């Protein structure tokens, strides 16, 4: 692609986390595209993977409640995550039953661009760091 300057500019998400925790995370990307009719993440079915939107465009869809009709259609803004719950699962140890679930379903309408990351190593990263403490603050 190009290889440049990553996203997580701002995120919150990335706020516990330390820097070396970022590139050791960063160094698990690996090199992945998303095409049309590429499901990112589907809400009730486990995560595997978490895919971490660099640059691109999605749709982002719901089944279970929603208003007036059917399926609430909606779209994400630059640098959404989706099955961000990963992220959270993996900082919780203590949660040991099967993978995460999505908020969401999103899909790939355009080609988008970004990368992949799977919770084993996230998690292995996660736990080798291991840094709360007794809730300071």
């Amino acid at each position: 692609g190009s290889s440049g300057s990553s996203g997580v500019r701002r995120v919150p998400l990335f706020e516990n986390m330390d820097e070396r925790l970022l590139d050791a995370i960063c160094e698990r990307l690996k090199p992945c595209l998303f095409t049309e009719k590429s499901y990112l993440v589907r809400e009730g079915d486990p995560v595997n993977e978490m895919l971490f939107i660099i640059r691109g465009r999605l749709e982002s869809v719901t089944t279970d409640g929603g208003r007036s009709g059917f399926y609430n259609r909606s779209l994400l803004k630059e640098g959404d995550f989706c099955g961000d719950e990963l992220l959270t699962w993996a900082l919780d140890p203590k949660s040991g039953s099967n993978l995460p679930s999505s908020t969401r379903t999103v899909k790939a309408l355009t080609e988008v661009e970004a990368f992949a990351l799977i919770a084993d190593e996230l998690k292995f990263v996660a736990s080798q760091f291991r840094r709360s403490g007794p809730s300071s603050g």
